[PDB]
DNA sequence: TTTTTT
């Protein structure tokens, strides 16, 4: 099935030595998130796959970085204390892992990598960066950046010159090679690739955007015989469209249950979970026993009182039960600080998958999509949504595509000049 | 106003 480009073998040779870290970039559809599936199948018996988002982790066969390394939400400064301790089952994992793969690195905060470094340096008991573990990063800096809430930026701008993964402070202590894939796969249309890559480079003309006028077509909603999908910029449109696609003339509501104090905004799951038979669903957590990792997709076969039966896209059937989330914070017992749980919520780890966010959709491939991008945005978000689909016809838009939707980021322009000046390499040598 | 733990 797969084709090995001259650059891919060239990339394969660079990582044959242990001491070289490599960042593999390329345009959307260049075959990077694919090529890493091909790399896993040779070197030693070691590798770990991970990504920032649960879905891109599924797309690469890995897990989330926060679940793998036990990273709490929010930035960790070098002065911040390490909150979570690895178990003995997890320590053997990281110790036996001789190679680390991070898919879709563009969405990774720089403090996360330094949290990876500090946790790897301690679990390996070594002063070498990342515990001396080889790291290979896949992603396109021109897709979209991480989050990057405003409260967390001013906090990180104390210790960090930039908010992008390469700004991490471990790159004072080490560095990485950069190789780009110049061949596109996902789209076979030459005129559609041209306008795509021009959306990516911020250099594009309104005569090329004329090609996207056909995306205003309302043509076919039908049918579920190979279906259709919605990708929205904001979670509110995803929330409405999923409920819009479920008429609720039929069936179930599943209510959450809260013990003690669990603030609304901090609740990870649905307060009232509404589902019918044949409803698109997404697994919200990781269970190795049942076998559903977070980010997987499925469809509801049956709805009972305490059990939901779902047939996943991978072909495996899972019976979902109620998952319990624990809310723990910092309080005072005795005289001392304590981690005690101040509340818990319980619901099924499922949510309606008909719609979705460009953020969650990054890395995915589709034959037919329905793009919702209105005039509301965040940088690089449009290039992602367009490039998900293989064909220009399969794309359906809510509104006309305008240059207003393009938000350039000039730090990526400077970063490209930097490493291309030295041997396609960034950081310390 | 977008994601993400043991
Ligand atoms: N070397 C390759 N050979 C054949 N098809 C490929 C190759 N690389 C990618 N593809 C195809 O391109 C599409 C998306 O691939 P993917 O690697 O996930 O995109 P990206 O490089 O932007 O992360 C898939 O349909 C895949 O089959
Ligand atoms: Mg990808």
């Amino acid at each position: 099935d797969m084709i090995l480009t001259e650059e891919m073998q060239k990339i394969m040779n660079l990582i044959q030595d242990d001491e070289n870290n490599v960042f593999v970039t390329g345009k959307a559809g260049s075959g990077k998130t694919t090529f890493l599936k091909y790399l896993i199948e040779k070197s030693g018996k070691n590798c770990i796959v991970a990504a920032p988002t649960g879905i891109a982790a599924i797309n690469a066969g890995g897990v989330t970085l926060h679940s793998l390394f036990g990273i709490p939400f929010g930035p960790i400064t070098p002065y911040d204390r390490l909150e979570n301790k690895f178990s003995e089952y997890k320590v053997e994992l990281l110790l036996k892992m001789e190679l680390l793969i991070i898919d879709e690195i563009s969405m990774v905060r720089p403090d996360i990598l330094d949290t990876i470094d500090r946790k790897l340096r301690w679990v390996y008991e070594s002063d070498e960066p990342f515990g001396g573990v080889q790291v290979i990063m896949f992603g396109d800096l021109f897709q979209l950046p991480p989050v990057t809430k405003k409260q967390e930026r001013e906090i990180l701008s104390d210790f960090y010159d930039g908010f992008f993964f390469f700004n991490a402070l471990v790159f004072k202590r080490t560095g990485f090679h950069i190789v780009e894939l110049t061949k596109i796969f996902r789209q076979t249309e030459p005129e559609f690739i041209n306008v795509l890559n021009n959306i990516r480079n911020y250099q594009v003309t309104s005569d090329e955007l004329d090609l996207l006028s056909e995306l205003k077509d309302r043509k076919i909603s039908s049918s579920y015989d190979n279906e259709y999908i919605h990708i929205c910029t904001h979670k509110a449109d995803v929330e409405k469209i999923n409920a819009d696609k479920l008429g609720e003339q039929e069936i179930r509501n599943y209510d959450i249950v809260i013990k003690d104090k669990f603030p609304e905004s901090s609740i990870p799951c649905d307060l009232h979970l509404k589902l019918r038979v044949g409803a698109r669903v997404m697994s919200l957590v990781n269970d190795s026993l049942k076998g559903y990792y977070n980010g997987m997709l499925g469809i509801v076969t049956a709805l009972e009182d305490n059990v939901i039966t779902v047939r996943m896209d991978n072909g495996r059937t899972i019976k979902f039960e109620r998952y319990t989330w624990s809310n723990t914070q910092y309080t005072l017992k005795d005289n001392e600080i304590v981690k005690e749980e101040i509340g818990s919520c319980t619901q099924f780890p499922l949510t309606l998958a008909w719609a979705i966010t460009i953020h969650k959709s990054q890395g995915l491939t589709f034959d037919k999509i329905i793009i919702h991008v209105s005039h509301t945005f965040c940088p690089g978000q449009l290039y992602v949504a367009l490039s998900r689909c293989r064909t220009l016809e399969g794309i359906v838009s809510d509104a006309f595509i305008t240059k207003q939707m393009i938000i350039p980021e000039y730090a990526l322009i400077d970063f490209e000049r930097a490493y291309k000046s030295e041997g396609n390499y960034y950081g310390k040598r």
